[PDB]
């Protein structure tokens, strides 16, 4: 078996949504759960920060400061195993009995206009940040956008603040041109959750000119669990997702490519890979295609390898 980094996945909004119904020891309607992190033999999990579009701007700080607090009194800490890794080095000495687990920022919506908010989040450990989620917002437009804009002063200023800190900028959901005033801008880029769009032609996905530019610029990116953004008709199975990694490593990416699941964030899933406790026996599928070296770069090295510093 090999360990597994995993860059995203929402249990902290379903936690939420889910008022207290889940328990996240063992919830099965939780795709991240305690017991299926441990049969995944997980390393590092990255809980993202995420607020759905109608929570009202007023109350968006406070549901986020919720979610952390999801994370440290229901996730952290569970079976003392689950270790917050706060800061890079906290996960490259990494106790072998621990599994680590990271907060990242889906869209900066809830820091409004203060960069103080946002100063609060990296102190309490945010790693990643994602400037959009597929909306328009105060930092740039996201995907779904029509204006399809780029970066405002105030994104620009959070990058500068980002690379500063040493935390990753998060390309998945930006809007095309915002990728690439990203790339320019950003010192440690990441995709933590986002596919080929020659092979799944979703506009949420990395076409091959941006995964390129993301190889040139030494950036990882975390392929996603999600059938909509794996195949064209919508229904997918472990070796549709082999496919993007395929695609990505003729592009010259097999050092640049992680995982970032999406668990607990998508209504279906690829077949196969259903909840994080699948990820061992993907993994296996892997050997018909990769060697071992290989597949530990998918799993954790790669990623490893690109931490900032
Ligand atoms: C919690 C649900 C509603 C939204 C998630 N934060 P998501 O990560 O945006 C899942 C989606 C398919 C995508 O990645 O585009
Ligand atoms: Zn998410
Ligand atoms: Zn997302």
């Amino acid at each position: 078996s090999l360990r597994v980094i995993d860059t995203h996945c929402d249990a902290l909004y379903k936690l939420q949504a889910g008022k207290g119904k889940y328990t996240f020891q063992d919830a099965e309607e939780l795709d991240v759960n305690f017991e299926r992190l441990i049969e995944a033999k997980m390393l590092l999990q990255g809980f993202a920060i995420f607020l759905d579009e109608d929570i009202p701007v007023e109350h968006k700080w406070k549901k986020a400061v919720e979610q952390v607090n999801i994370f440290k009194q229901h996730v952290l800490h569970k079976g003392g195993i689950i270790h917050h890794v706060k800061k890079w080095c906290d996960l490259e000495n990494l106790p072998e009995d621990k599994i680590g687990a990271m907060l990242t920022l889906e869209g900066i919506e809830p820091i409004g206009r203060d960069l103080d908010k946002l100063t609060q989040l990296l102190d309490g450990g945010v790693l990643s940040v994602g400037l959009t989620w597929n909306n328009a917002n105060l930092a740039a437009d996201g995907i779904m956008e029509e204006r399809g804009a780029g970066l405002t002063r105030f994104g620009k200023d959070i990058i500068h603040l980002l690379n500063e800190r040493k935390v990753f900028t998060d390309v998945s959901h930006l809007s095309v041109k915002a990728f690439w005033e990203t790339l320019e801008q950003a010192e440690f880029v990441i995709a933590s959750h986002s596919n080929a769009k020659a092979i799944c032609s979703h506009p949420r996905n990395l076409d091959d000119e941006q995964i390129k530019a993301m190889i040139e610029h030494d950036a990882m990116i975390h392929v996603v669990f999600y059938p909509l953004f794996t195949t064209n008709n919508g229904v997918a199975d472990t070796e549709d997702v082999i496919r993007h990694i395929d695609h990505i490593c003729e592009l010259g990416g097999l050092k640049n490519i992680g995982f970032g699941s999406d668990f607990d964030g998508i209504p279906d899933h690829v077949k196969g890979l259903e909840h994080v406790g699948k990820y061992q026996s993907f993994l296996e599928t892997l050997e018909k295609h990769y060697t071992k070296e290989e597949i530990e770069g998918f799993a954790s090295r790669n990623f490893l390898n690109h931490l900032p510093k």
